[PDB]
């Protein structure tokens, strides 16, 4: 019935806006189309394996990677509707040649679960979009801004589906890609996360390194002190299917910081705010157990922080604890 | 270049067969093309959800779930090339009226992972190819033979990509589906596993019930006594998922017996033996910590087996414990 | 590298809209996108028959004719851009209700070529637009306006490939519908026309009621004086499949009044005024033989005209002859 | 229901085959499948326009024309069942490398209608099959049989649909590709023509070259004697396209010999048999106006003949006029 499309042009419709938006929006989707088209595919295309450098926070880059960032540039770009662009594959917030630039700083992880995709797990493109505050003609700092002043976002799954999640002041709505006609068509609006969940969502790879709040609660989803059945664990490695399932199912999903790494690995700019936005707007938290993400006020465009998001039953036994612990 | 068709016309070109491995083969493979192709818009095409019934051993059942089966009874039947058929959504094995037999009896699981498909992660077919070694006119019994006795298996993955695993007697070699001219092309033969993984991939959810092999094995991978990096963890939820990433990347794969069942959630017949083919196929173990899964001769049709398979090292790292404490 | 999408956004960049030609543009491409998906399985998906009407100037619906009809007149609806539709198939103007008016009178045969499709031979859409001149609120009436009243107008191509034409004040720029992406891809601007062809296109079935003109040009183009060459002939029944041909090879097309049809078969509105807008846009002509098609301004919105439109050299030497008989 | 290939399997299931024409026919679809694809996107693909050379019997090449044929050629080789190939576009024969060989002479036009692509009308491929008949070593000579020696014949169709219409001992049935999982369904078993047809398909623009049969012929259809409404024209210009039609709605299709050409301009082996043995096989007739098609003894394999095909009634009106004058 309604394609993405429709949808937004009639929120704008009500929320009087210039549009600019809907370009944008639309801007997206078709990369959101480029990269899933290529991506089922990948095997058949010669796109598994590497091209050759590491990324700004330290990851190895696949051919994928850099084709789809390349594409969300140039569609972004020529969208009309965007200044300042941070990605994940690039040193440098990108600036927009004047002709085509407009009042959008949108961040985004291009395609995040880059080990997955050699195994033909579930792999996304994350985004988060802010309008520019500023007189100044548009510089990277125009990307520093908490989460909570996001006007957009949500992320792309390539999952056994293709599916597009979207949030927006209003709340969360879902939609699936059709793959024949090629059109984004409205699958679930407006989601809400459970109040508590049955899943619990981490690496436990590296118990020898978490601090005592996350030892003890994995340890009391697995010994449940009520006596009531223990969580069942689910952990893919990429993090936009993590959140999806979190997000459809309830529980919880955590990447809590190391004794290794100050502020966890997930990077706050195109991973964190924009999961932790849909998050809130589902009606879910997102916490590094003593902030509010979306609070967090950026100063490196590339940098981490700890992410412990979902339903809040959950989410909040886990800060009760860090509280104890203080 | 080769297509799956062309593969198995050539090698049952020198094995001097009359070649209904080769119609069965290929009537699986348009099955596989039918499950994936609605799988990929399972949410407009109103899939998701429930049919309305319980699996022999006890599953909620979707629509798509039932679809699927049909599908591929139906296009086995055809194939002119099977007596007797095991599926997992049937009490009672299926006997194939006369005019359509042939020398086959084909074990499946049409659609497995069955949690994972609302949240859109990865989800499979499993198979498992048997002779027919009987005068006897054909019966269930026909099915009970150890996984050794098996002629051809694998499974599909309906990914991030769409691929076919065919493990034959001479190897492993995976193809992929091309969505675009609908033909199952060939990207690795002949697959082999790494002989030690940097990997886990168990359900530690069940902490309380494992037994204490399980439990000491787990805590070697997070804290090596060689002060070794402790393997990742990494859990779908999805065999033929977890399988899938073990058998490309390498490592273990673990649903072993717990307290509570004493063999394991994981059906024989459709799900076990073909994982074990493939893996030892593969150059790796299968093993349920006591036997060979391979080995095991089957009276229940519908009967499960705990399951450890992996990259040897690894797998062969459990047993050792196994035994300590036999 | 450019999207219909992105087209029409930059092209309305600075012809300063307020882009309303954008959404309704935009909303159009998707019905393309559908029906051309249904047409190319229109014998699976049982389309191929017929429904049970009659087209208000006598001719025999499908089930196709009907679904496409829909789905033109529910996204140009639910686009916001306009106000008066005129259809094929409907005895009436439909005026859209306030809430979703728009400055747009958009008539338009949604699947021309009918009797092809049992056939497989091309088929198309047809479109043409207009700016409402009205202070009135609108009526049926703001439809009949002279050709010359476009702002755009153009057809789609069901061929080999899908094919979108689109013509505008500046001139003329074919897409062609990438099955892949599903997205409309810029592959001729702005075309034009040959001066003079070597190709015609009429129904000769209709021999005997041809008028002495038409007659006269038939027999020069299989017999000609200057000793040339005598022109192909070609004539697939699908309007918009010749027109393209003519439109990309040159030449000319044929419906002529004949003795039986003071004016010819074709109707003005929805066909004969699209492809003339086109045809000169290109840099051809459309001509009754007596006068331009874009300047006959209309009464009955479902009335017919007599059209010969084409290369400019070979729609003169017929002009001339008309003329030489006036 | 019945794919094409469960089809052939099951009619060589009681022709007590060894099952060659299988794999043969099997290996076509493929090559089906992927012109198609490729012919859908052939603009996006830069395809459209000329690679450089003048086929045998003097036509211009394109990309895709090559590429067709290649990969035609591919497939029957490594189909394991051909022993000698036919092409438009080679001066010679091919002969198979022995491994490969089978009992089968494929005659084929890897893609007809060159014409049309540009203009995007439909477009075809074109085959007929003998069985070889000789002890000697298989040469060009195994292709020199008459059209009666066919077992199998037909012709695709990349038109609106994509269709694989074939004619086998026992009739004639059409499958329709579908694009979503890539499989040739069944459409319609086992065709038939009209006795008679009330249309006439051929190219006008050589009046002046037909000869008196022709010419009263065509004159007939738009000047009926008994008073009747005269036949409706439609000349595509690809073969398989008008062939096509005439199929389905009935009527004749004619590509005379003309003063010029003493035989005709449409090849004998690789496009005139195909067709008349379908024709046959769908119950109409294939005539020179002198002899049956299928008789016709060839000599060069490059050869060309006259054709006039369609349901008996009509082509048997013209052969009456041809002995008239004889
Ligand atoms: O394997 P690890 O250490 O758990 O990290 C995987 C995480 O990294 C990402 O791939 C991005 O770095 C996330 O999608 C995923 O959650
Ligand atoms: O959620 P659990 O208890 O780990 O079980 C999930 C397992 O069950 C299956 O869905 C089949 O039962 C497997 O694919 C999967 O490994
Ligand atoms: O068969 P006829 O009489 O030439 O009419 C066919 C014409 O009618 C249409 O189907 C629309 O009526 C045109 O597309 C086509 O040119
Ligand atoms: O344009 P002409 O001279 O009628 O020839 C076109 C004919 O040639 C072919 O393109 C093959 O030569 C046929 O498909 C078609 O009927
Ligand atoms: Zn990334
Ligand atoms: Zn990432
Ligand atoms: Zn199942
Ligand atoms: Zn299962
Ligand atoms: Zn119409
Ligand atoms: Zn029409
Ligand atoms: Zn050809
Ligand atoms: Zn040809």
């Amino acid at each position: 019935i309604v394609t993405l499309t429709r949808f937004v042009m009639e929120e704008g419709r009500k929320a009087r806006g210039t549009g600019e938006m809907t370009q944008l929006l639309n801007s997206l989707c078709t990369a959101v189309k480029a990269i899933s088209t290529a991506v089922r595919k990948a095997g058949i295309a010669h796109l598994y394996g590497i091209a050759g450098s590491t990324n700004v926070t330290g990851d190895q880059v696949k051919k994928l990677d850099v084709l789809s960032n390349d594409l969300v540039i140039n569609v972004l770009k020529s969208s009309f509707a965007t200044c300042v662009l941070v990605s994940e594959e690039d040193k440098n917030a990108i600036i927009v040649e004047p002709e085509k630039r407009g009042k959008y700083v949108v961040c985004f992880d291009p395609l995040d679960g880059s080990s997955n995709i050699d195994c033909l797990v579930s792999i996304g493109t994350i985004f988060g979009i802010y309008r520019k505050n500023s007189t100044d003609e548009p510089s990277e700092k125009d990307a520093l801004q908490p989460g909570r002043n996001l006007v957009a976002a949500g992320y792309a799954l390539y999952g056994s589906a293709t599916m597009l999640v979207l949030a927006m002041v209003n709340g969360v709505n879902c939609f699936m890609l059709d793959p024949a006609i090629g059109q984004f068509i409205l699958v679930d609006r407006d989601v809400k996360i459970k109040k508590k969940g049955s899943i619990y969502s981490i690496n436990e790879g590296y118990a020898k390194e978490f601090d005592p709040a996350i030892t003890e609660y994995i340890q009391r989803k697995k010994f449940p002190p009520d006596n009531s059945a223990p969580y069942g664990a689910r952990y893919v490695g990429s993090m936009v299917a993590d959140v999806h399932r979190t997000l459809v199912y309830g529980g919880i999903f955590m990447y809590p910081a190391n004794k290794k790494s100050p502020k966890g690995k997930l990077r706050l700019l195109y991973e964190c705010n924009p999961m932790a936005y849909v998050m809130e707007k589902a009606g879910g938290l997102a916490t590094t157990g003593k902030e509010a993400v979306l609070d967090i006020v950026p100063t490196d465009i590339h940098q981490r922080a700890p992410i412990i998001l979902g339903s809040p039953e959950d989410v909040t036994e886990l800060l009760e604890i860090y509280q104890k612990h203080a």
